[PDB]
DNA sequence: CTATGAACATAATGTTCATAG
DNA sequence: CTATGAACATTATGTTCATAG
């Protein structure tokens, strides 16, 4: 993949990672606390790509899905998040700080060279 | 709506990288190329070939450069496309979008390093 | 070989619609 | 309205081929 930025999936799939590591946390929830905190840097992730993300986290057997009801005051069925195999997130994790980690040095680079 | 305002295009951190080498030196695609490819082949990043020729191509359309068809040999006789300056203002302009364009990536990845380790 | 570029190919991610509380 | 998706569409990019020096 020519060894360039990190893809937005990746991007999101770490925060998933973490997030579940504190909060159960669903789709529509992840983007809001996404879309908030990003809000000024400038960055606003649409929805389906946050499921894209999630699915993918499935089908590596991460994490694992579970149909339950978060009410509050109504009745809304929701697909909620939690591990399936803790060790596969953790490894995973540890490449997105590898990740991370280059995409930082080449836009410093970058950043070096060019202003 | 937006690009969803995430990390620099792979081709406009080229297009940054030839309008300042063009600052310095007369390039053309495979030279620049060769120079990227080792300038980073540590941190790990490979372009390839036909995405630097399209980088280029754009700053033709956009009227920031233009081709010069030379022949720059040593031991040779063979035809390089230089670019040089079209625009140079409309150069300086995007070259500063283009620190913008950093600076929030650089603040992304810097954000998301903090928060999730 | 180097070099340029078109053509073809798919990967990544955006937009719209279907469908269920 | 929220929430989940799937379907559909496009752009951003990698792979290979036709030329030529």
């Amino acid at each position: 993949s020519t060894g360039f930025l990190v893809k937005q999936r990746a991007f999101l799939k770490l925060y998933m990672i973490t997030m579940t590591e504190q909060e159960r946390l669903y789709g529509l929830k992840l983007l809001e606390v996404l879309r908030s905190e990003f809000k000024e840097i400038g960055f606003k992730p649409n929805h389906t790509e946050v499921y894209r993300s999630l699915h993918e986290l499935l089908d590596d057997g991460i994490l694992k899905q579970i149909k339950v009801k978060k009410e509050g005051a109504k009745l809304q069925e929701v697909v909620l998040y939690q591990f399936k195999d803790y060790e596969a997130a953790k490894l995973y994790k540890k490449q997105l700080k590898v990740e991370l980690d280059r995409s930082k040095k080449l836009i410093e680079k970058a950043l070096s060279d060019n202003f």
